[PDB]
Parts: C-alpha cells; sequence; structure tokens
C-alpha cells in the first residue's frame, strides 16, 4: 500500500547531498570537492535505502552547489553526466524514485524579472539533474509562492513563466502551503500547466480551504500518470506553525492511512530523517 522515503540527508550514515560553500569562495576547486563528497553521499544513501525498505529520496539543491548560479564556474553536465549516469543506474536497479524540492526563493510568479530569470534556471537545473540520472518517473516539487500584492495575479505569472519550460514540465509537480494556497487552488494551477499536485498534509490541516483530507487526496490522485505522491509531516508543539516535527506522530500516520483512497508514495519530511517513522 505505502512506499517511504525522506530527504536530502541520512542522519545514521553522517550523509548530506545538501553540502555547499559561501559564495565568495565559488571556484572550481572549491565546488569540485563540495560536489564530490556530496555525489559520494547520494551513493551511500541509495545503497542504504535498497537495505532498508526506503524507495523514495529528495537529493538536496545544493548536490552541485550554485550550479545555476551567472557565474558558476565550469561546465557541470560535462563534468559529471557520467558519474550521474552511473548514480541513476543504481536507483532504479534499487527501485528508488528520486525527486528535488527547489528553495524559498525559487518564484517564477515574482513581479520582477529577474528574480523570474534566476528562478526558472534553478528550476532548469534540477529538471536537467533528473534528466542526467535518468530518472522517468522523477518529480520536481513547487510551491506557489509570494502573492506579491495579492495573488491571482500572481498566480497568472507563475502559469505564463512555467508554460514554455519543456524539461522542467515534464518534472514538475505543485504543493500546497501553510499560508497562501491550499489544495484547491493548486489543483487548478496544476491544470493549467498540465502538471500533478503533491498534497503536503501538514499544510493541509493548517491551511485546509474546505476539503477534508480524503476529499483533496481523491481529488490531487488522479493528477498522476504513475503513483502519486505525498508529503507527511507534524507539527513541532514546541515550534511556530508549519515548523516539522522530528518524528511523525502515530496520530497524524494514522490520519493519512485512513484518508488514502489508493497507494501512494510518502515523502516523510520529519528533522529526524530516516529516523522519522
Ligand atoms: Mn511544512
Amino acid at each position: 500500500m505505502i512506499r517511504l522515503g525522506y530527504p536530502c540527508e541520512n542522519l545514521t550514515l553522517g550523509a548530506t547531498t545538501n553540502r555547499t560553500l559561501r559564495l565568495a569562495h565559488l571556484t572550481e576547486e572549491r565546488v569540485r570537492e563540495k560536489a564530490a563528497e556530496n555525489l559520494r553521499d547520494l551513493e551511500r544513501i541509495l545503497r542504504f535505502n535498497a537495505d532498508h525498505g526506503f524507495a523514495l529520496f529528495r537529493i538536496g539543491q545544493h548536490l552541485i552547489p550554485f550550479a545555476s548560479h551567472p557565474l558558476f564556474p565550469y561546465d557541470w553536465e560535462g563534468a559529471y553526466e557520467e558519474e550521474l549516469a552511473r548514480l541513476g543506474a543504481l536507483a532504479r536497479a534499487f527501485g528508488q524514485r528520486l525527486s528535488m524540492h527547489p528553495g524559498q526563493y525559487v518564484n517564477p510568479g515574482s513581479p520582477d524579472p529577474e528574480v523570474v530569470e534566476r528562478s526558472l534556471a534553478e528550476l532548469r537545473y534540477s529538471a536537467r539533474l533528473l534528466s542526467l540520472l535518468g530518472a522517468e518517473d522523477g518529480v520536481l516539487v513547487l510551491h506557489l509562492g509570494g502573492a506579491y500584492g495579492e495573488k491571482g495575479k500572481a498566480l497568472r505569472r507563475f502559469v505564463e513563466n512555467l508554460r514554455g519550460e519543456e524539461e522542467v514540465l515534464r518534472y514538475l509537480a505543485l504543493a500546497n502551503d501553510e499560508r497562501l494556497w491550499n489544495v484547491e487552488e493548486v489543483l487548478k494551477a496544476a491544470e493549467a500547466l498540465g502538471v500533478p499536485v503533491v498534497v503536503d498534509t501538514l499544510h493541509h490541516a493548517l491551511n485546509p480551504g474546505r476539503l477534508p483530507l480524503e476529499e483533496a487526496l481523491r481529488l490531487a490522485f488522479p493528477t498522476w500518470r504513475g503513483r502519486p505522491k505525498v508529503h507527511l509531516a507534524s507539527q513541532d508543539p514546541k515550534k511556530r506553525p508549519g515548523a516539522h516535527a522530528f518524528r511523525v506522530t502515530r496520530e497524524d500516520w494514522e490520519r493519512l492511512l485512513s484518508a488514502l483512497p489508493g497507494p501512494a508514495d510518502v515523502m516523510v519530511e520529519a528533522k529526524g530523517k530516516e529516523q522519522g517513522l
């Protein structure tokens, strides 16, 4: 019924795919060694996953640090395509489903054309990565971002700025957030782009609209060609709304298992990573 994943890094291993460096500082030799370390860790994680009933993994945005920066000092595709092909072969052989989640500052709906172009650059880098790994069912998950002023107009820019981007749209899926965009609203944008919807259970609890969870899932699921993807997290009882708990509580698991209208791939977003169950 369920396949599990966790994002970016692994705690028992001390493996992470998300090492970066300060911009100061972005020179070929510095980035090469950070990428190398990241890529080595991607393998340790895939291999670990194969032996631990994990089928899903989110690669960190920083896999190749600053890979979409206008001053990235070399051809990272040329540099890493062979090793990325190799890591992708392992993933497939291991039945692993890879995904990526661009940062808070990735917003193609921004009024600022300079923030749009840099956002599309991060997205294009991310999608190319998935292609270099040969991840057919790879997903690229995106929140709809700030309603700068107000939404609707922000939504329209978002759709226009993404509709040309073929390679990104091959992987793109959209997620609901705790603030501006509920599932209903996201379904509308996704349908406009012809991409699927990732329901984020904690965000949905925080910002439900008028759909109950079971209702949000039952609408979101048909949007997937393959098997639908879900985000599961629990509210940290001491921290601000939306902040992720170290471990998904048993109640939150059951609320999700009850609401499922079919099989799903669940990405567990807990601070505890592979221990977050
Ligand atoms: Mn969240």
